[PDB]
């Protein structure tokens, strides 16, 4: 049986991001809730979250992103070769937003599949296109990242309320000059699968209609005990793998998932102080899978961070489970 | 003046073991044949299949998953110690998430390691297989877990005279790990998102549950349009699928599509020209369509049964929802 091989220099040629029209302020979550609006923002550091419209999915949240990281990297549909599309809110047991996404786009026949992992599932994903890239199985692929939450939040649990929002951001990977995706270090703890879910399975409640309707829960004392002293030992290793010391790294895109963790994280991880953090968290909430790319397109555009920069992405959240690599912008 | 480190490790890379799980559960066509009064025999001979699996009530995609892996496990004389990570392929978890990867992989004492859910429709294993090959052959991984599970059952509107009789529940795993000599040729894949509609879900989670007094969500498949498509275009992969792996179409010793439906595959056989011995996947005649772990589970049963054995240089071709194929050829 033959072997085949591609471009082993992969690298993120471009970032892509939506972000829905739709401002929602703690305030208008703190309706139905007595949660102290400043309280949310020194606990979690979230001020404002978008939510989609109606008529929006994560599908068409993705393809939208897509044209962006198309457009960026100054390339078309036409030159993709495969679509990967990860997110934990496609309401559709079938079929998968991918190919929707791509015929949506004019590259109809091309390769593609949805990746599910926690909010991890760009991490995971980004490992994935350079993997295959590697393998000679694409050149240029797309890399999604979208979530319509939104639909799935119970305004009246809180604990998980304010902390999901809806969003987008894809990128473009592709054969570059030199590697700019280090190696994939992820992993998991599926015994605190309950940390972040859903409560009750559709099936259940679709035998069950009258009876309650199925929300994502979070119990965030564990999910933050667990990220605390899982995540710092996970970023060293993304960046021993790819070569680098903690002192080389200019941008930290951390999954925004919480303020206050992503600080001691810094501190953990022993950057320079100087380094660049993505905080988009704080008008845009968590975004599960969309997290990071929209961190790190939200870093680009005010130029804080520039492309070339040395990152480090952090991904970790829902079923618990994680990814972490070191990039350039 | 920065270097990021390049990772690599084993080209070299193959099955190492199979390992299926079939439900309990026997449903018959009569079965089904009492809310619908469309010809018995006509299921047979229209579709070739003659009885299916349900999983139990207290059986999911997930449980399933990991007793599929813990043979697959057990088959390859290995331990979850040796696996690094674990991907689950399926349509039917139903929770938006968490994920069943971690979910399983602790289930198999192993919940540290790495692993996803990947949903690429009837075809998610093939992509799952892939995947899993290019991690491994890039160093991200030097043994793993692809698992096809599905439990259609509770998805089935058992009124519907299209697709009542053609899905099941199931799962078989396998174990893709380094080998003495390339086991998994180069991965083939695409699709047709125009046809996104012609096997789906007809309401989405989020649109029932703001209606529950209405229309509960069911699988529909769209016949004719699926037939065509697979039928038809299917032969001109599978022989993307040979020339990518350096093989000729009379080298494959046994072909595995994907268990859709007989007629199509018995015309995809002659579409693809191979030996008249070749032993071609049948598995759907008591197992029927179990989506993303039709192929892993066909090949369980070719190899239970003896009909091929291991080392044979079989075909997968897998093909369904969202329109979505992949194809590979591995050794068994």
């Amino acid at each position: 049986i033959a072997t085949t091989s591609g471009a082993r220099s992969v690298g993120l040629l471009s970032v892509g991001a939506y972000r829905p029209e739709r401002v929602v302020t703690n305030d208008e979550i703190c309706q139905h809730i007595d949660s102290s609006d400043e309280w949310i923002y020194t606990r979690t550091g979230i001020k404002t979250r978008r939510f989609a419209a109606d008529d929006e999915s994560a599908a068409s949240m993705a393809t939208e992103a897509c044209r962006r990281a198309l457009s960026n990297a100054g390339l078309s549909a036409a030159d993709i070769d495969g679509v990967i599309v990860t997110t934990n809110t496609h309401f559709l047991q079938t079929p998968p937003a991918a190919p929707m996404v791509a015929a949506s786009l004019g590259a109809k026949g091309i390769l593609g599949f949805d990746l599910s992992a926690g909010c991890a599932g760009f991490g995971y994903a980004l490992g994935a296109a350079a993997d295959m890239i590697r393998g000679g199985g694409a050149a240029t692929m797309l890399v999604v990242g979208t979530e319509k939450l939104s639909p799935t939040i119970d305004m009246y649990d809180r604990g998980n309320c304010f902390i999901f929002a809806d969003g987008a951001a894809a990128v473009v990977v592709g054969e570059t000059p030199f590697q700019g995706i280090g190696p994939t270090v992820a992993g998991s703890d599926g015994e605190q699968a309950d940390a972040i879910r859903q409560d009750i399975d559709w099936i259940t409640f679709a035998q069950n209609p009258s009876g309650p309707r199925p929300f994502v829960r979070l119990e965030g004392p564990a999910v933050f005990r667990w990220a605390a002293f899982k995540m710092g030992d996970v970023g060293r290793r993304a960046m021993d793998a790819a070569g680098v010391r903690p002192d080389q790294i200019d941008v930290f895109v951390p999954h925004q998932a919480n303020s206050r963790i992503n600080e001691l994280l810094v501190k953990n991880l022993q950057l320079r102080p100087d380094a660049v953090v993505a905080n988009d968290i704080e008008h845009t909430g968590n975004t599960s899978a969309a997290s990071i790319p929209l961190a790190m397109a939200e870093l680009l555009t005010t130029g804080a961070a520039k492309p070339g920069d040395l990152a480090l992405l952090i991904g970790y959240g829902a079923g618990l489970s994680y990814a972490a690599q070191v990039v350039r912008m």
